[PDB]
């Protein structure tokens, strides 16, 4: 009836019928979550998502289903106003969140996000997702996230700013090194954490790590750039070499064009992969002997330096082609490696990459690959490599931003490199284990990442006590 | 094109279609508002409600409909989990809230609800309606709401308190003194809050007024049950002294049996006005002749004080009559005073007590009149005396406790009610004046108190600045 | 050798050569002082000045030696550089400061200034004198000035927030409700206040009484604008009643149009004191058979209201006339209210009043008359009232502000007026009596005031300890 | 007369009865401590204990004499009541304490206790004997200590919690990372240390190593079990291997069978030291042959981690032997590892050991051997290893866990190994040297570990002045 602490009831596992005790207990569950957030599509879909995936771990210790019920509640959800003038003199107002969801493993983690999209349920749905992914790192991190409805595109450097100010006006109240570090996202980057840092030392008159994604020359880390692009390939070299996979005998496929894009195909490289392309939201790039080290050098700094559009990468490769509106996915691979936009790869695309040979997909991005994908991947014993766990590096970076700024030290570029690639063996090795502890499969690492990712923070709940 | 301060844009009130734009522009304030809350039903009808009211207001001063559409998002929103154990020794969660709306005239000022039917939409709708009322009331109040979906029905007396506890051990960091003064309501009696005063007090160690409501030993304040009641009467007594209508000459129909209408009928007595029924959710008992001090004695101090049945009341008045699951409002009269429920007068009821001279409508609990009723009363010219200002007293007495607290002083029952009946006379005159240049009907107090109770705010937040 | 502390070195007032070491010893104070601030040209003056006119008390006293040269020294002195977006876009600076002087008597307390002329000297200035001033006014008010060397004249209403809220982002950390109370100026004024207070409250979170000069609406008080006027004129007409001189009998000539002139007047009219002047930077109107409420009304309403200037009141008063660019200290009349700027008398206009009847000097404004003007007058018997008192009911309702905060109350017109006549009543008694004991003058109201507001202080700081 | 600061009187150490003036001067010091203190059974006999084994030194730098005086003063003594309602309702009270005795070499570190025998007195006497064993492992640390009279025993894990969240309530107020960083002991386990880490994120909100003894999870390090057993081992191995005396040529005879008795054991297997026993407070276990790896795997992996009687080792070895009620004393070895209770080996043991061939003892426990034993010891020749230094590793992975939270880290195994193998021999040099400067013994560790931990804490208390 109940655990040993007494604070959670079992689920009798040697009942008659105990699996659909579990199935509707689960239920239960998704019902009376979804009651509590009826309209927050982007949270209920992602909850939902962990929630039956971590079944095989429920049927095993039924005590985590009561656990993961109050989980996907926020210990504390902040929403503020934030009144900034715009360069007219109008006074403007923005809505803006910081969801400080989980802090059994360590400070609140979690980037901001300022685009007109952003809402509750969508912060609320990247902070649930955000807590798993910390928790896989190995480090000490909680997790978080928020933002602002705030749009970026349009505004001039100095409106950039005064908003900045405003917003950490409020936010610097909530945060600290020890309590909650936000970082970057969609619509926060270099500029704007520079400006956000600027205010929060103004105000509170500290100079710490209490955002990470700073400029190297006031405790920024080497890697901050490369990291999420080079975890990537990490993690997939690490699932190649498990399996035995000769790594230089791939072929990648890869869209996007951001910093994930750019450097997993620079690693790509170094590794000597064959890379035929990369995208932007307008259409796609392709080189029929494979990307060239100076080839993304241009595409590199400059495309990105200069922020143009993919289809000039044909001023620099005479041998280059681009595709207007169109995604990289019918181009044959062995390896796809996402990293644009949430559902980049839907099923029909998942069907060329499938019957084009592919073996496995790294996701660069958040939740690439649509649900229907997904299910055509792993219906057709292809790798399918999580978001949670994959493009985990940029954030193991972040943590090592923080112990970097705690020891008040500044690391090599090949000290951090040589982490990140220790940090992304041991992803893979807790997702392998629990997977195949869990599913028998071994190499269903959606489940391995969502139950080892998931174990960690609860059992350490329970330690903690009732809060 | 823009006011004195160039912040915000005038809309010319001296173009050839601006009453239209005046239309067009506040239809536009309520679109944004619901796509950014689209399913915040309670909310946006307060809201709206408001809006509308206001154009009088809008009129004259356009300046108004930017600031409005402001000052309708939460300075700042805090929810947090909660998790206590049971009696049974089982670990429970649920959902808080604590809405800081406005601090333009002074702290946050609000009581906490915990039913099971509290959330967002309904904090807010009762927290932004909390502005403009303690606007009204002329102290130094913001307007705040707070609460959890939390339900003592059913709880041990250890089971609140444990509930309490957890609840101010992440309440107390955005409470003070000076910063949020929550409060009672409904749920929250003067036990919950002796209890959460007691867990404030341990963890911050501080004595102090950081939530009214308190037992008199220990900072509470005389005539805090009957503030509400009082200042309904005191208000209405106020109405029809500037109509020349004799108050010991009307007959009052009143529903309740909470301190509102229990002491409004003892305060309707004392001026020797005839009350001919109290009210339940069972029933309402009758008195022919009228309730006497002591009638109305054995009821106050024995059904509420030991928490009967207003039936029960046949047990000391063999003169009056139980009426079986029925409103009062039937009974004929000059003054009712609906101090029960949400909608607690309908319009057929509305057309009762207006085929039988009732000349004066007098709330006394949380918007009582429907839409319609309002409108019937109003078209047929009967006083309509407006929730924010007859039940105000509530609140006046609420920060006379801070003040008393903040003097480290314990004003006499007789000193507390001098400044009661002073301050509802001035709620009076307000929302007089302001009906009066606005909108011509001087008793159109439903509009009166809008436009007072914004005003106050608004000129405040504009003299205040960008924040 | 040391006194009843032995921490100070007592002089032996009964040693032959005495007389000498309390000129010497006095020389020697001004010495040390200098050479620490060889350049605070303002500074030093303020200083040497105050530490001559205390001769009389050291002279019984010499403790009072050790000390004065101790306070003359700020126990804190902040400067700091603020830096704000212009309207343009550019990035602006601006020098600030904070000197938090004395606080034997309570919290520092002194308004802010914002001239293109303000730094440290004057700011030290300015701050020294607050000390004794805030002294004479009996309430518990310790001494500081601020401000910064910034602008309003061409700046944007938007400019001056930006700037406000960029001051208060470091100067928040000084201050507070029980530590430092800001205050208006020069260049700070209600708006200022407003929007100082405004980021105050957005920073901290917090509502109190952390500056003075607020709206009413917000924690303002009523007689804000009167009372630096008013108690001019309380303070004269309590001069004249121990005189036993009827002030109804009496003839006022007075310059200037800001508070305290404007209302200086509708003080001296009320009590049927004939007006006949009213000055500006342009020149200064003139009223035969005196002003009446209805002119002054004129006046006050509209010239500053509207900030025009004081020729204009010939498009009211066809009785009056003006006289380009000239000091009214011509006029004949009993009674002169300097009370425009400093030096705005100097000797030879002290000759004209001199020889024309002018019986007493009731300063105004800051310093109004020249080293040479004050010897002339007490050269000649004409009652010369100091500044320090005069005008100290502006900082007298300052801590009424503070009271009524602090009590979270809010007084009548009529409440704060008594309590004010009443400060400037024993303003008068300590100056008065003071001076009979010390210079037998008992009208030598000039040392009354030092000798009274430094000994309040003096000895609570020998009271308080070596800090 | 006085040292080179002023503040201490020396005792003229060429006055002609020197030694006398010293004495008695050691005498007086006694005196008045207990005086102050004249019931504290247990802090006045260490006190006493410490006082003259410090002797030599006080001969020395007579300095030291008001030193060790004033040192044995804590610097802050916090006494609090706590309340908890246990798992019928009723609310229940008990005495808790935290005495911060030393802060000169680093924040208070010391352990907190849950027995009912806990005091004042014995809080104070384990926080005194703190001081000078953090003072040894050379780390930064101070010393600190405390407790409750809360009797775990017999308790729900609901209760345990209860009583934990309202213990930190409380204590959370007076600790912090670089303030005073509790830790575990009898009582407080890792579920306590748990559930108290757990209140004070809570209350607190923050992630940090306030205390030690976390589990691995959350901020815990490896070792952490292992320390205590583990350092005693190296240090006996330490003072084994600068006699030359071969350690795997040695035969050893532990008590206990906590984690300290353990380990010890692992350690000394792993080392080639042929272990003969282990107990229980019922009675001793004896391997004719000696233990081996998986005997000490039953042991330890199941009577400790299922928590049953040493008796039931006999299920897992036919060759093991049990007696009850005794102690392994009468067991013939050269060395002995007592790391059970106080007074464990008394002087009849004493002598057994002694007459068996025993030729040291190393201190697992807290002052295992009797004042009579350690007599015997030190008057037979034999090697006595002081609590202080021997089983400082335990301490010492605390300082270590620290570390590793500010570094934002997580070492490997074998990096805190090596730590902790360096630790103790540093440890056991600077108890060596100040034992043969002091008393020309050399193996007078006992004097050695006094006069090296209190040396580098009153050195520091005079650099750091008057406090």
């Amino acid at each position: 009836l109940k655990d040993k602490t007494g604070r959670f009831v079992v689920l009798d596992k040697n009942a008659s019928n105990y699996e659909s005790l579990v199935d509707q207990e689960m239920n239960n569950v998704y019902e009376r979550v979804m009651k509590l957030d009826p309209n927050q599509v982007e949270f209920l879909q992602a909850f939902h998502e962990i929630l039956y995936s971590l079944k095989p771990l429920f049927m095993e210790e039924p005590k985590y289903l009561p656990i993961i019920e109050t989980l996907s509640e926020p210990e504390r959800a902040i929403q503020f106003r934030v009144c900034w003038l715009d360069d007219n003199g109008v006074q403007r107002k923005n809505r803006c969140f910081r969801v400080q969801y989980n802090s059994a493993l360590g400070p609140y983690k979690g980037g901001l996000r300022f685009h007109p999209s952003v809402n509750l349920s969508i912060v609320k749905f990247l902070g649930f997702e955000q807590i798993f992914k910390n928790s896989l790192t190995g480090l000490s991190m909680g997790g978080g996230k928020g933002g602002s409805d705030f749009d970026p595109k349009g505004k001039s450097d100095n409106e950039i700013l005064k908003f900045c100010q405003a917003f950490m006006n409020e936010l610097y109240r909530h945060i600290g090194p020890c309590t909650d570090v936000p970082a970057g996202d969609i619509g926060v980057g270099g500029r704007e954490i520079g400006y956000l840092y600027g205010q929060y030392k103004k105000i509170v008159n500290s100079f710490n790590g209490t955002l990470t994604g700073k400029n190297v020359k006031w405790g920024g880390s080497n890697l901050r750039v490369e990291a999420t692009g080079y975890g990537l390939v990490y993690f997939v070299l690490e699932v190649l070499k498990s399996l035995n996979i000769p790594v230089e005998k791939q072929t990648a496929v890869v869209s996007g064009s951001g910093n994930v894009a750019l450097y997993c195909v620079q690693k790509l490289l170094h590794l000597n992969v064959k890379v035929l392309t990369l995208s932007d939201s307008n259409g796609y790039v392709y080189e029929p002997n494979g990307f060239t080290h100076e080839n993304l050098e241009f595409l590199i700094d400059l495309k990105e330096e200069k922020k143009g559009r993919i289809k000039e990468y044909l001023n620099h490769s005479s041998t280059a082609k681009y595709f207007p509106n169109e995604k990289p996915w019918g181009v044959p691979c062995t390896l796809a490696f996402p990293c644009a936009t949430q559902n980049d790869v839907d099923l029909d695309q998942a069907k060329l990459l499938q019957k084009n040979g592919c073996i496995l997909v790294g996701e660069g991005a958040n939740m690439p690959s649509t649900v229907d994908a997904i299910n055509l991947f792993k219906s057709n014993n292809i790798i399918y490599c999580p978001s949670k766990a994959a493009n985990a590096g940029g954030v193991a970076i972040s943590g090592l931003e923080m112990s970097q700024n705690f020891q008040f030290s500044h690391w090599t570029r090949e000290t951090v490199d040589e982490k990140l690639k220790e940090i992304m063996r041991n992803i893979f090795i807790a997702c392998s284990e629990n997977a195949l502890k869990y599913t028998k499969n071994k190499y269903d690492l959606q489940a391995g990442a969502n139950i080892a990712g998931f174990l960690k923070v609860a059992e350490s709940y329970i330690e903690q006590g009732c809060f």
